């Protein structure tokens, strides 16, 4: 369970890590035009739930749960 993504906001920047244990669902914050990508919680890519503690309101996130998905 890998992810192509990259810790602060990066919007040239997907280094391939891996960070699941408890969140494999590796989810990837797109709001405005900085990319809020992190590892996250399987159970918690419901609605705004992801970029909640990444700032949400109407973004466009998009969770992949099997591994780098990138």
């Amino acid at each position: 369970l890998q992810c192509y993504n990259c810790p602060n906001p990066t919007a040239d920047c997907k280094t391939a890590v891996n960070c699941s244990s408890d969140f494999d669902a590796c989810l990837i914050t797109k709001a405005g035009l900085q990319v809020y990508n992190k590892c996250w919680k399987f159970e918690h890519c419901n609605f705004n739930d992801v970029t909640t503690r990444l700032r949400e309101n109407e973004l466009t996130y998009y969770c992949c749960k099997k591994d780098l998905c990138n």
